[PDB]
DNA sequence: ACTCTGCCTCAAGACGGT
DNA sequence: TGAGGCAGAGT
DNA sequence: ACCGTCC
């Protein structure tokens, strides 16, 4: 994530922003960050603060959530591509050790809350403990595959890769409600894009060539605007904000003149600053190949999905067959079956 | 006045019968 | 792998 | 649309 910078884009550069109806959206395809999608079901998707699951103990809150947004999206016309994460950049290594701290940190005080009896402070750091382990990706996997779905694996980071299926133009958009892929150099970010029936927040499109064109800002200018409000591979400027950042930016581009015209007194940089390092990874993040894959829309396996979703993970036969069913139209509605020449 | 920091809290999905 | 709200301090 | 329920 990049802090604060949603919100700056929204107050020096709304043209950036724009919405459109889940209607217009028939036929277009879309990456989605699997891994933030399933933290998402983790967190949320739960009954008396537990997530669901079967009765042999197996979670089943992700698969839920993955089942039935897809159909959603589907019946909408929208075709998603999964792209999950593979192994973080080096740099992440700083901001990991630290989700450790607050990671044992909150295991210090779930005991405390369950030992004392707490109420709903063990809901608390029950939810401040979710992690996305390599099961729930195995098993979301496994999930699309039989939907007929398609899914990728990142080389590092998925929002890197995500972004670089847009700018290949092998998708819309990357749908995703972090600002990271907008850093990567994505052309197009999509959020509010879940095609649920609740409609609460309307789908807004921002548009990277918007962005820099009100900050009046090339990539590698924004790239560094980005790393003065705050990523997750360095440090930022104590005092420097997101006022200050723009200004900067707009007036000095890059960060190295920024030091040197800085005053060591009242604005001193981080020792060791690994600003060019992060500088270099939004710029050039190791990214799959859009190219190698081609996306595709399948058939789902009706009858294999009822042996896993209702058979293992004890989910409503009448629901997910229905779903199925619902699924398989709504490809025939959106997709051109395979012809040769 | 404007700006930034560090606290606080609060939320975080979807189906289907009504 | 948050977003606002608020008080207090720096500019 | 609300809300009990999903697993
Ligand atoms: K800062
Ligand atoms: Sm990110
Ligand atoms: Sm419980
Ligand atoms: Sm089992
Ligand atoms: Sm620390
Ligand atoms: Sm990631
Ligand atoms: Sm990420
Ligand atoms: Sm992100
Ligand atoms: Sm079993």
């Amino acid at each position: 994530g990049i802090q604060g910078l949603a919100k700056l884009i929204a107050d020096v550069a709304p043209s950036a922003i724009r919405e459109n109806d889940i209607k217009s959206y028939f036929g277009r395809k879309v990456a989605i960050d699997a891994s933030m999608s399933i933290y998402q079901f983790l967190i949320a998707v739960r009954q008396g603060g537990d997530v669901l699951q079967n009765e042999e103990g197996e979670t089943t809150s992700h698969l839920m959530g993955m089942f039935y947004r897809t159909i959603r999206m589907m019946e909408n016309g929208i075709k998603p591509v999964y792209v999950f994460d593979g192994k973080p950049p080096q740099l992440k290594s700083g901001e990991l050790a630290k989700r450790s701290e607050r990671r044992a940190e909150a295991e210090k005080q779930l005991q405390q809350a369950q030992a004392a009896g707490a109420e709903q402070e063990v809901e608390k750091f029950t939810k401040r403990l979710v992690k996305v382990t390599k099961q729930h990706n195995d098993e979301c996997k496994h999930l699309l595959s039989l939907m007929g779905i398609p899914y990728l694996d990142a080389p590092s980071e998925a929002e890197a890769s995500c972004a670089a299926l847009v700018k290949a133009g092998k998708v819309y958009a990357a749908a995703t409600e972090d600002m990271d892929c907008l850093t990567f150099g994505s052309p197009v970010l999509m959020r509010h894009l879940t095609a649920s029936e609740a409609k609460k927040l309307p789908i807004q499109e921002f548009h990277l060539s918007r962005i820099l064109q009100e900050l009046g800002l090339n990539q590698e200018q924004f790239v560094d605007l980005c790393i003065l409000l705050g990523s997750n591979y360095c440090e930022s400027i104590r005092g420097i904000g997101p006022k200050r950042a723009v200004d900067l930016i707009q007036k000095h581009k890059s960060i190295e003149e920024i030091v040197r015209r800085l005053d060591p007194n009242k604005y001193p940089v981080p020792e060791n600053w690994l600003h060019k390092e992060a500088h270099q990874l939004f710029l050039e993040p190791e990214v799959l190949d859009p190219e190698s894959v081609e996306l595709k829309w399948s058939e789902p396996n009706e009858e294999e999905l009822i042996k896993f979703m209702c058979g293992e993970k004890q989910f409503s036969e009448e629901r997910i067959r229905s779903g199925v069913k619902r699924l398989s139209k709504s490809r025939q509605g959106s997709t051109l079956e395979v012809l040769f020449q």
